[PDB]
RNA sequence: AAAAA
């Protein structure tokens, strides 16, 4: 009777799987009663958390997934939105159930928005915001696919892959004079089911007539009342639909049993396109195509008159040749049956963005970035003065290379209660492998940021107000997209990270590193509670006085490395617990404080 | 509560 119940006995009662989920405050929070499968979820602690429902809709399209993550091998810094989506898609697959966040993706989307233009102006309206407006997910669906294709032509070895999947060659006939009209053809990424004037189809009905109308329609309203005829003669791989209907049409639509057609067939014969349920309903005079429902995003108005989005998704798993359906809440994930996934009888469910895909193309396996040859030439490049030596080609990091990482952050926004923002400023990675070059960093970069910073936390983070493009401390000022890649490549190769409180840093840098690569000195030196400060451990276990004054990540990363070496000394010799219980006992005497 | 910042 817990939250994972996705089917209530009555139609009016929304199951707890669709209810509002409480935000994760950051501290101890287990999602075992929330998600118990490989497919991860996205925490809702972002500005406009409705976009996560769309991200997971595109995540499970094999043609969409394999391309966005595929661009991660090449260096693509100018195309911000396409590569952050690849960082997100790659992370959600590498987590294998663990929670993920789209804060880095949404940060680029907000910064890109600050600049036809009316399409992006609306995307900012729903950012700082009844929490979901009307036809707003469809407008984001337009803006995302439009911005991805526009950026897909700016990568190296320019690709046109997203156009060959979402391409809708749409003819737009505008008739001003008789026998003298004007036509325009432009590639559209998705279909838009606009306000239907009338339903002339009383036949013995499913969604298929609605797609046929959007593919060949005649509009007799303009301004002069011009007659326009829009028709598309292209059947792409993936069909992206945007349902924008009326409540009168949304009430009669629930009576139609099995209105959401799972699989259908259809080709082009005349200047229009006809779609049938079975292949026997229409013998193809030419090449025929079969489309299956890859997934859709539904709007849910709960019993408390609140509203949010969910995502239904299929996946192949060719071992059994079946199809596993999946409802996706924020971090709630449930494996549901196909009958419950297609039911439109419930008055609280409203289809928003539907996606059909090619049958033979849906079965395509999801390829990871590890199957490619990745370009690691960012570590060896140059993208006050910091004393650090760049690595060399004989220092090639392998699976097991030790590195010391410590990041520094600044504050952006207050709690704003009835936590919303925090920014990355500077990270520093140190050499951890024994040798001549030991304990010496190789990247000390300052992340640039244009947003107004509330507090810099100069006492807790060594970032003076010198972090912006024109005026700065002349340090290694760098963009967030590229400094992320340096961290991402080390996790990709299998590098082991050491530091103090790494589980908190990676959450704000928006990257998930497995437990086999994280050596947190806070966890090793932890009693039952009361995590010890780095200044204290550097004083009670070593003979150095750190943290006196303003912090500095290159100092915290260097001492967190030798703490791991001091932990290894007390680990080889069976003294480990004798020191742990001694610092805790002596910690009560000094109250964890000493000048 | 504490670390982290």
């Amino acid at each position: 009777s817990d939250i994972q119940t996705y089917t209530s006995i009555n139609k009016y009662e929304v199951p707890p799987a669709y209810s509002r989920l409480p935000l994760t405050s950051t501290d101890n929070f287990d999602f075992t009663p929330f998600n118990n499968t490989e497919y991860s979820g996205l925490d809702p602690d972002v500005d406009n958390h409705y976009t996560n429902a769309i991200i997971q809709l595109y995540r499970f399209i094999p043609e969409m997934f394999n391309f966005v993550v595929g661009c991660l091998k090449d260096e693509n810094f100018e195309t911000t939105l396409l590569t952050d989506l690849g960082y997100l898609f790659d992370m959600m697959e590498r987590s294998h159930g663990k929670i993920c966040s789209s804060s880095n993706f949404q940060a680029s989307l907000k910064s890109l928005t600050d600049k036809p233009q009316e399409h992006l102006e609306e995307y900012l309206e729903s950012l700082c915001i009844e929490s979901i407006k009307r036809n707003m997910p469809q407008k984001f669906n337009r803006f995302l696919l439009s911005q991805l294709i526009k950026e897909e032509a700016q990568t190296v070895n320019h690709n046109i892959t997203l156009n060959q999947c979402f391409g809708l060659e749409t003819e737009i006939r505008t008739e001003c004079s008789c026998d003298h009209y004007d036509t325009t053809v432009k590639l559209l990424p998705s279909l838009s089911i606009s306000g239907i004037n009338k339903t002339v189809i009383k036949q013995l009905q499913n969604i298929l007539p609605y797609i046929e109308y959007a593919m060949k329609n005649v509009t007799q309203k303009n301004s002069e009342t011009i007659t326009q005829e829009c028709t598309v003669k292209n059947l792409p791989s993936v069909l992206s639909l945007e349902l924008s209907l009326l409540d009168t049409e949304f009430s009669n639509i629930r009576s139609s049993k099995n209105w959401l057609t799972s699989e259908f067939y259809g080709s082009i014969i005349k200047n229009k396109a006809v779609l049938r349920s079975t292949a026997s309903e229409l013998k193809g005079t030419s090449h025929i195509f079969k489309y299956e429902l890859n997934g859709y995003v539904a709007k849910i108005t709960d019993n408390n008159n609140e509203t949010r989005l969910v995502t239904y998704v299929k996946k192949y798993n060719p071992k059994e040749n079946c199809f596993k359906w999946l409802m996706f809440n924020d971090y709630l994930v449930v494996e549901i049956t196909e009958e419950e996934a297609l039911k439109m009888t419930y008055p609280w469910k409203t289809p928003e963005i539907i996606i059909y895909c090619d049958a033979e193309e849906l079965r395509k396996p999801f390829f990871s970035v590890d199957t490619y040859s990745i370009n690691y030439d960012i570590l060896f490049r140059d993208y006050a003065r910091r004393e650090y030596k760049l690595l060399t080609h004989d220092e090639a990091p392998k699976s097991g290379t030790l590195v010391a990482i410590d990041a520094a952050f600044v504050s952006l926004q207050s709690e704003l209660c009835e936590p919303k923002r925090t920014a990355l400023a500077r990270i520093s990675i140190i050499r951890g492998e024994e040798g001549e070059l030991y304990g010496v960093p190789f990247v000390d970069d300052y992340v640039v940021n244009t947003n107004h910073i509330e507090d810099y936390l100069t006492r807790y983070s060594g970032i003076l107000p010198g972090d912006l493009d024109p005026e700065k401390s002349t340090k290694r000022l760098v963009r967030r997209n590229v400094v992320y890649r340096k961290v991402w490549l080390l996790m990709q190769l299998g590098c082991v990270f050491v530091g103090h409180g790494l589980n908190n840093d990676f959450k704000h840098i928006n990257i998930n590193v497995p437990r086999n690569q994280i050596r947190d000195t806070a966890i090793y030196f932890l009693q039952g509670k009361r995590y010890l400060s780095l200044r204290y451990l550097a004083y009670v276990l070593l003979g150095m006085n750190i943290q006196e004054g303003n912090h500095d990540s290159i100092e915290d990363a260097h001492t967190a490395l030798i703490l791991y070496k001091k932990y290894l000394h007390l680990k080889e010799k069976a003294i480990f617990e004798k020191v742990l219980n001694s610092v805790y006992e002596e910690g009560r005497a000094h109250n964890f404080k000493v000048p």
